[PDB]
């Protein structure tokens, strides 16, 4: 009951009640998003939330027995059916709040991958066959309600990929990998895809795209959280489990 569409977020929470701080939050974001000089750098997301195909939900760390990872587990189990109706090119946006003022990168980093292993434990599916359980696998991708999803963090500390600053608080974003049908790395339209995206970012960001995004797929858990810099995670470290 927390997933809402854009026009169902104001009733979420209303002052100091639970998720009061959400709307300011989705207002932050897509400003950011539909900012039109410079432009977002990623244009789907920008065309999803122009064409009504993002959704949101959100975590209040105050009271995280009934504003947290359990009912994160059911919003995404609402979302995953959601993402596989109407259009493709879908997201989830989880705000985590309230903000935390002045928290580092390394610290938004560690709440993203704590609240990834507190779903796990609240998923009604086994982990799909198809996709290796041991996060040193390069194959590993993280799964949740029967399939694997691409999700990334974006923190307020991220200064120079300034991409990945979606507002004040931590924040979420989940899709299922339907949203990349079409434009797969071989593709004529994948990589038409990543030059519109990766210009976007050279106009955009104070540093370059990262290189575990690749020139243009083992260990895609380090585009997850990427860093600020050009630093590169150790392959097998991933913190998960
Ligand atoms: C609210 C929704 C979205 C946000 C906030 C978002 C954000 C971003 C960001 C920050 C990047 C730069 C690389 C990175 O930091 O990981 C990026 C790249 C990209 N996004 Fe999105 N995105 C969204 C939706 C989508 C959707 C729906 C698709 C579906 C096709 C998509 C496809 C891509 C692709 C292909 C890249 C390029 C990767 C590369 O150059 O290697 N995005 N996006
Ligand atoms: N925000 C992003 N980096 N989006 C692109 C994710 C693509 C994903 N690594 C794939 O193999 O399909």
């Amino acid at each position: 009951s927390y997933l809402w569409r854009d026009s169902e977020v104001s009733r979420s929470g209303s002052g100091d009640e639970p998720f009061g701080w959400v709307p300011e939050a989705h207002s932050v974001f897509t400003e950011r998003i539909l900012a039109e000089e410079p432009p977002y750098p990623c244009y789907f997301g920008t065309q999803g939330q122009q064409r009504g195909n993002n959704s949101f939900s959100a975590v209040d760390t105050r009271y995280p027995d009934t504003h947290g990872p359990a009912a994160l587990a059911r919003s995404l189990r609402a979302y995953r059916q959601r993402a596989w109706q109407g259009p493709k090119r879908q997201t989830l946006i989880v705000f985590v709040g309230p903000a935390v003022p002045g928290a580092e990168l390394a610290d938004d980093h560690r709440r993203f991958w704590t609240l990834l292993d507190e779903l796990r434990a609240y998923d009604t599916e086994p982990w799909p066959a198809d996709v290796p359980a041991d996060p040193s696998d390069p194959r590993w991708q993280w799964c949740f309600d029967g399939e694997p999803w691409f999700i990334f963090a974006a923190s307020p500390a991220y200064k120079d990929r300034r991409s990945r600053d979606l507002g004040p608080c931590l924040t979420l974003v989940f899709q299922v990998r339907r949203v990349f049908e079409g434009i797969g790395g071989s593709t004529v339209a994948g990589k038409a895809a990543k030059r519109r995206v990766r210009e976007g970012l050279a106009r955009y960001d104070r540093i370059g795209p990262h290189p575990t995004l690749g020139d243009g797929t083992d260990f895609e858990w380090r585009q997850y959280t990427l860093p600020d810099d050009d630093s590169v995670a150790a392959p097998d470290a991933c913190p998960v489990r």
